[PDB]
């Protein structure tokens, strides 16, 4: 049950914000009342300091040659659920008491997917510089957790996968060979 | 006082969202009783309907108040510097706006990326400018997007990797390469 409720905790957290999001809604989601969730479970600040924990996994998880690179992008888009993006841009508006612990997570997902980048930074394949590579592809990384937020609520074309996923080949196109 | 009183509510509404932001909250902001909001408003989804609208409006204000190759190095500066962070919160949470607003709030998403596109395209010039139009263009709403991303990460957590001034170093940086 206490998987379930934090699987279903995420996807109404995604939806409505945590402000948005009442223990009614969670209770439901899994046939219990909300008193029971409460009681037998958690407060729904420490619901959501799960669910961002289970956020965080989810990343670590998931996280080297040009095609692996284009893979590795590929994969972001197409494989990682827009729930967990959303959880994860939503993190600007977390409960104060867990600014700390969630600032850390957020330095320990900047260091690693930092070493990866360097790990695919080649400058024989790669007319960049070291820098501005890993600058250019956290900045694709970044705009997709923005558009992906908006996607799905509401259809946009312009915030679509395939058409975020073109634009992005095209860059690399350009700049690696 | 309707002005005070939208003012004051996209304050509240960037902080405690929309169902976190209650009359009373925005009542006490402008220093009148709550049924006092009544006297230009319906309901708080009125007032948050109006919030969404003056966000909006803001924005295009801003792109358009603000053709050279360093006009752009100053455009992407004064957007970085000098957006509103209270207005990039709002924006960035309309994804979680009430039901009755998702039309609205999409063809208003739809015109403010139609009007960056067609107004940060001027700036293209091929003599200057190594990669091609479209990508050029692309790029360039990529770093206005991140930074909606970043500056609401840096209000809440201070993390030096999303500050103003080491997010206008990278993109100058980039902008560098772009030019020939």
């Amino acid at each position: 049950m206490k998987d379930k409720i934090i699987d279903n905790a995420i996807t109404l957290f995604s939806e409505k914000g945590y402000d948005g999001t009442t223990l009614d809604d969670i209770s439901k989601s899994v046939n219990i009342k909300k008193a029971s969730l409460y009681y037998h479970y958690d407060n729904k600040e420490e619901i959501y300091r799960k669910s961002v924990e289970n956020c965080f996994n989810y990343f670590i998880d998931f996280m080297y040659s040009i095609d692996g690179l284009y893979q590795f992008l590929f994969k972001f888009i197409f494989d990682v659920d827009e729930r967990y993006i959303k959880l994860y841009v939503q993190l600007s508006s977390a409960p104060e008491a867990l600014n700390s612990e969630i600032k850390h997570h957020l330095q320990e997902i900047n260091t690693t997917l930092h070493d990866e980048l360097i790990k695919y930074y080649d400058p024989t394949h790669i007319a960049l510089d070291k820098e501005d590579f890993i600058n250019m592809i956290l900045m694709f990384l970044e705009t997709w957790y923005f558009r992906a937020s908006f996607s799905q609520k509401f259809g946009i074309i312009e915030d679509s996968k395939n058409r975020f996923k073109d634009q992005v080949y095209s860059l690399l196109n350009v700049f690696l060979k």
